[PDB]
């Protein structure tokens, strides 16, 4: 099986786990040698590699920061910091649109994603720009949707 | 006045330190002590400097809608979803998508980002991919030169260089 094994010395040879590398090939006394992934390193397949994929730095210069896998075994993913979302086109993290005095946040926040922006309906108010703040009751005593009853 | 309402409350005539983020007012000041602010419980939160004598409930992320928690412990903010790994968030549905596989001899942009569709490229000589995959990158093909032996295959976008096994003289 080409998924489990490979072949050397005229013989099928296990391939390394996800989280493994081929330290040593098979030998004629041995199946094949895999050692665990370093820090910041993975392999996400059944393998015959010499060392483990380095995760890519997420680069705090564009706001990034990592997500952490919590295994050897996959990918890491970067995601924009709170308050930001990525963009595909600038390939650059964006701030989240402020909701406007008069519309609020929709929640739940979505990581890495824009504000949705809605406006206050009637008995709600948002007195801020806030790409966070949800529209705020009146307070119970005229009010708008930008402001308060006084 | 100074008491400035952004960072203070008024009690009692005396001018008395709002609680942080993360933190809610256990008992206002007095006149040899400042206010006792004590952290949100587990699930809890408070986003502002505030006055408040209980903390807010962070409602879980839909996993019917295969969404998961980010950083959930933060007690300071509103809690922020993100679509399971493999899936992002489509604006037009407001919901979790399953991510773009890049087809052989193209591969996934890296670093990946969290909740953001898988964005493909084609391989660039030199690289390959043999698979569909909304995460694999363009893998660099086996350096047979590295080892002085002959190419029993040639390598393409979708497709490893292969070495011989022969010697040569
Ligand atoms: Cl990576
Ligand atoms: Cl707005
Ligand atoms: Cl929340
Ligand atoms: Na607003
Ligand atoms: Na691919």
């Amino acid at each position: 099986t080409q998924e489990r094994h490979y072949e050397h010395l005229g013989r099928c040879c296990s391939r390394c786990e996800p989280g493994k590398y081929l330290s040593s090939k098979c030998t004629p006394t041995s199946d094949s040698v895999c050692l665990p992934c370093g820090p910041d390193e993975y392999l996400d397949t059944w393998n015959e590699e010499d060392k483990c994929l380095l995760h890519k730095v997420c680069d705090a210069g564009k706001a990034l920061v990592a997500v952490d896998p919590g295994n050897h075994t996959a990918p890491r993913r970067c995601a924009c910091t709170a308050g930001y979302h990525w963009n595909s086109d600038c390939e650059c993290c964006r701030r989240n649109t402020e909701c406007a005095p008069g519309f609020g946040a929709q929640h739940p926040l979505q990581l890495n994603k824009d504000t949705v922006c809605t406006p206050c309906l009637l008995g709600f108010f948002s007195d801020v720009f806030s790409s966070t703040d949800k529209c705020k009751p009146w307070t119970n005593c005229q009010g708008t949707t930008e402001s308060d009853v006084v």
